[PDB]
């Protein structure tokens, strides 16, 4: 019974097979045919290729080795390689040229999900070319997915000898017939098929994946669409930045590129943002997701004051000068949201581009109280129920496993109503003691909401609602401004208070304001829709964003 | 007396005053003089200036202001302003010619060194331009030297209103005739002198800094050459990354950029690289300042092969995947720069570039055993010593200032003689029990490394060099290769252990080696000579790592 899955790299998880525009080069100049293939395995296990496989030279030093090949190859051949025959040249290029087999990918992900321990296994070389980073970016990606990344010129072993199989079952610590492997190059197969393992002759990926699909009994072809890579907080890089004596603010990090500061919700996480993290990082950004104030690693202080939009925004520029960041563009949901359109108005310099989920920028009204406005809207009554210091804690800290699973839920999941909430004296009195657990998220993924809320509870997330009057005197500077620097509204069908009618006005504040919209979609956006949320994101940020 | 300085940007911190553009504007188009300072302050305490100043609109909302007010002015003057007249253009190219006031940013820089509160005080803008970033980057640069800014736009107050100057004189929470104030207007300068506070007009830096030193009592002129800025612990942001299940690895990070791995020596710490830190992130990178394996606040586990090289390079990797960066630049120091050399011999996709302080590249003898060869050199005594597990960690550990003390001296401060340490029977025993503070450290300094070895001590940090033989052996595996990324050896004249000379056939391994050498400096490279490690590091990032 087979409990492992091992890959080869060229020709498998990586299309084209790098070894395959060889073919292409000796057609395309009119060489005979075979002659560089022939040039590139010269001497067999003694030539130049199986040191630069086994790590004892790097892919610089055989760059004039296969060169030397090549001309004895030609010379024996009666021809003539042309003027400009580079090497460097055509392997530079055939490396830039190769990309993921993405459902080859796919279905080494679903195996790795159904329990299985996947590999790569690969003959590979130490690359130290000036372009050397686009083959460590693909190696990078790729790496993550799998349990073991076994590479020739790191053991100093090669496929087809038969040490390398025995390591790698070995590294395994499985039978020969618990494994599936899994090559383009026949003679590699043999050794791992004379020891008894599973083997499938890679030409086409979707005959391969039939195979695959039959011998697994685990259906990997004509799959529903998988969701985003998540995040594991554990193999997370964590942050902390002290901003004042008492509060420290925490993130994750992930990636290089423009710093892209993700700013969560109520009453939420960075995890929040776990299916965007690892697709923004691929995408070229250096992301920052926030515990932001009151929330998981980040400082909970007692006092509702520390919790107003100005003293928020003014914490999140320190954040940004003690991490010698300029700007960042800046990404919120919800209060978070709300967050971003202020840091937008009072510190224009500092934000690259601005872009919110659900949250619409709406001025605050010099002529009305803001009691008077959040009164005037029924979907706002909840508010008024976050108000009285204590009540909602009491509520939202009673069970944490039925806070979130009552609170999480997609728009057809029997999702909280907000109208008449202080009449019905709480948000959970018409919701079950036991929630079902909604579609969009685990058991475990609950697990982590509970024990990040154990820490401070519900008092500092709740401060957010508590400034009104604050937040209203201190919006009211901005009145005579516009926001003029990139921006993306970003609305959700079906979220039933932050309603897509609620952004009609917003292009008067805003006039080259860019938009998202996605159907079918609640409040808990990038839980709810992750993979069309990652798209708008990553469309609008190599756009506007750079 | 002075206990507080206050400082204006424009004219004063920042040069040339953006403001003496439009004089120079006025004489390059041929206008009528004063034109464009007319057009710029007209409607004065009522105008779009004042509005600007205090916040009100932000600066692209001011632009068509200004140029309506531009054509006002020519038409009541009866001239014409040319085909292309554009403000925008015009403000650009001023905002971009300033630059910091560098001898100013030292005086205020000494002066708070001495005690005193500093303070930004200016009439600013939110800016919202698409080229804003160069001037957040100023202000970055600015603030940070500071005790306060208080800008116009964001306290909506305008210089010279007497509000402002009361404002100010309850941020720094001093009388007025404790303050000095400089600012280049004079009518600025007016309601402070009202006021009762010293102040100064700033024409030319030298007669103000001559007039600050007389007033102050404190010498700014002339003064010997300062060293670069240094890093507060506390003011850090701290980065934490779990590379297996025992392990995670401390680092401290600053600066936007590619990505600069600082590995410092032993027995070290982040912080041998204070000096390194703010300029390096200031030069366009994003640095990345380890604890490394065994030291502050990264693991230590106890046992020695956790040290070995391939280990220690194993998780460096580990570290660049889990926080998503598919290279670094490595820049290493003593033990630091020996893995350094290492990463680029057998990770060489994984390194941009690679730099090393002292420690040069000699490869593994495989004709002789590393203890034959260490015991070849009397320099590498004090090795044999640190061989027997607990005898160093015993002297280390007995006294941690005296440690420190006697270990970190400069050439010429009595430097522990690493010859015959075995004989002698440690490295101590002709050191005296309380040793003199060094010039390169203060006592605070000093205090940061004990309460950092108060963690795991000596034990990890003495590991690093009980490893030769599985070091050698794995050495020996890279002999048939060459280090052909950028590469840069920085020799230090009086380092009695690592010789200039002992780095003289790194050539014939590294062809394209570039090289540094700093004359009158000892073994801490980075505390004993830091402007000239910046000046070395630096140059060599912006032409070889970019
Ligand atoms: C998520 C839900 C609501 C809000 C802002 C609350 C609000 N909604 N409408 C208002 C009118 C005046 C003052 C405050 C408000 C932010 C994030
Ligand atoms: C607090 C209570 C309920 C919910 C789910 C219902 C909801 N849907 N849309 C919202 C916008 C702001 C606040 C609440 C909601 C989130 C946070
Ligand atoms: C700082 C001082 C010494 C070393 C390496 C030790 C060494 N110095 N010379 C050697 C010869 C063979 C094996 C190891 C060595 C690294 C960093
Ligand atoms: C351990 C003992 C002494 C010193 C100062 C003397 C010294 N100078 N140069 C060195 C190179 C490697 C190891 C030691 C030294 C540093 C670390």
């Amino acid at each position: 019974t087979l409990r492992a899955a091992v890959f080869d790299l060229d020709g498998v998880l990586a299309l084209p097979a790098v070894f395959g525009v060889l073919g292409r080069t000796e057609e395309a100049l009119a060489l005979p045919r075979g002659l560089l293939n022939d040039a590139f395995q010269k001497g067999g296990p003694e030539g130049a290729t199986t040191r630069l496989m086994k790590g004892e030279i790097t892919l610089s030093q055989w760059i004039p080795l296969m060169e030397e090949n090549c001309r004895k190859c030609s010379e024996t051949a009666k021809v003539c390689l042309p003027k400009n025959f580079s090497i460097k040249e055509i392997f530079d290029k055939a490396i830039s040229a190769r990309k993921i087999n993405r459902p080859m990918l796919q279905a080494a992900l679903m195996l790795r999900k159904k329990g299985f321990t996947t590999a790569i296994l690969t003959n590979t070389w130490l690359d130290d070319r000036a372009e050397r980073d686009g083959l460590a970016q693909l190696m990078c990606e790729l790496k993550m997915h799998f349990d073991f990344l076994i590479e020739s010129c790191q053991v100093g072993m090669v496929k087809p000898e038969p040490q390398i199989y025995k390591f790698l079952l070995d590294t395994l610590k499985a039978s020969p017939s618990e494994v599936v492997f899994l090559d383009d190059i026949g003679a590699n197969l043999k050794p791992a098929r004379d020891l008894g393992m599973v083997t499938i002759l890679v030409q086409d990926t979707d005959t391969a994946l039939k195979e695959l699909e039959k011998v697994t009994g685990i259906q990997l072809l004509n799959t529903p669409a998988p969701l985003p890579t998540s995040c594991n907080p554990s193999d997370m890089s964590h942050g902390y930045v002290t901003v004042k004596p008492r509060v420290r603010l925490h993130f994750v990090e992930l990636g290089s590129g423009p710093a892209v500061c993700l700013c969560h919700g109520f009453p939420e996480s960075w995890y929040s943002w776990r299916y965007q993290i690892p697709a923004l990082a691929q995408a070229g950004y250096r992301v920052l997701a926030m515990d932001m104030k009151g929330y998981g690693e980040s400082s909970a202080p007692p006092e509702i004051e520390e919790y107003c939009m100005e003293v928020l925004c003014k914490e999140m520029v320190t954040f940004l000068d003690k991490l010698g960041l300029s700007q960042a563009v800046f990404i919120g949901h919800d209060w978070g949201g709300m967050l971003v359109w202020y840091m937008a108005l009072f510190y224009p310099e500092r934000v690259r581009a601005v872009a919110s989920l659900n949250t619409p920028f709406i001025p605050a009204n010099p002529n009305m109280s803001p009691l008077e406005s959040i009164k005037a809207n029924p979907v706002f009554d909840y508010q008024l129920y976050f108000q009285e210091p204590g009540v909602a804690e009491a509520e939202l800290e009673q069970n944490l496993s039925r806070t979130f699973k009552s609170l999480f839920r997609a728009s057809d999941e029997s999702v909280l109503s907000m109208h008449k909430v202080c009449e019905a004296g709480g948000l959970f009195v018409n919701s079950p003691e036991e929630p079902s657990l909604s579609r969009m998220v685990t058991e475990e993924e609950i697990q982590f909401y509970v024990q990040q809320f154990k820490k401070s509870g519900f008092r500092g997330p709740l401060n957010w609602y508590r400034n009104m009057e604050r937040n209203w005197k201190w919006a009211c500077k901005s009145l005579g401004r516009k926001i003029l620097i990139p921006a993306l509204m970003v609305t959700a069908e079906k979220d039933f208070v932050l309603v897509p009618q609620m952004s009609q006005h917003m292009e008067d504040w805003i006039p080259h304001l860019k938009r998202g919209h996605i159907e079918d979609c609640g409040h808990w956006t990038q839980m709810d829709k992750p993979t069309e949320v990652n798209q708008i994101l990553i469309k609008w940020l190599d756009s506007d964003a750079r």
